[PDB]
């Protein structure tokens, strides 16, 4: 059943357990999977650039990492600035480079603070405990459960999807 009040549901994606077991391969975790899954439906980056966005908003990769937290956190874009987001466009066509940014940028926040930037950016970084913050997570960790309970949908075509707000 639905988390907390929310719609949500199930439906096929043709293509889309082919892919599952690529970002699997590039080092992608249950929870890797589940940001995707909650992100794009077909975990690609055909989304428009930057997902209108620029700056440091700007979002890159089949997670939609926003360009502050990637020149934050990650090795590739150590020292760049807000302005140099186009930059960020790299994980765009380097689905190995986009899931090592992903986890160095956990890393370097740690799971709770990671969400709330991914969420919220800077907004977020600055007050992380909101409640919309806390509906996001929620909307993946029950993603993550559906992917956990049965491992068929590790590699299967079957999209799990939550509404939450587009911000
Ligand atoms: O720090 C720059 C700027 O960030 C603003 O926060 C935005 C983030 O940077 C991201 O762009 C974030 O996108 C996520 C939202 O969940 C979207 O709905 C989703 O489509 O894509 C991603 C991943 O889920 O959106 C926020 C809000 O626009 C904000 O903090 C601003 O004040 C700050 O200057
Ligand atoms: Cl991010
Ligand atoms: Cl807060």
């Amino acid at each position: 059943a639905c988390p907390s009040g929310a719609t949500c549901g199930s439906y096929t994606v043709g293509g889309l357990g082919s892919r599952k077991q690529q970002v699997r391969n590039a080092g992608g975790s249950s929870l890797d999977l589940a940001v995707a899954m909650l992100e794009t439906e077909r975990m690609d980056t055909a989304y428009p650039y930057g997902d209108n966005k620029s700056g440091d908003a700007a979002n890159f990769g089949i997670f939609k990492q926003n360009w502050l937290m990637l020149r934050s956190a990650c090795a590739q874009f150590g020292g760049q600035g807000a302005g140099q987001y186009d930059n960020g466009a790299a994980l765009n066509s380097s689905l190995g480079q986009d899931v090592s940014c992903l986890h160095q940028s956990q890393s370097h926040y740690g799971l709770d603070a990671w969400f709330a930037g991914h969420r919220n950016g800077a907004s977020g970084l600055s007050s992380p405990n909101t409640a919309d913050i806390a509906a996001y997570k929620a909307a993946v960790y029950w993603i993550k459960a559906q992917l956990d309970a049965d491992s068929a949908n590790l590699g299967n075509d079957t999209r799990f999807w939550v509404q939450v707000p587009a911000i």
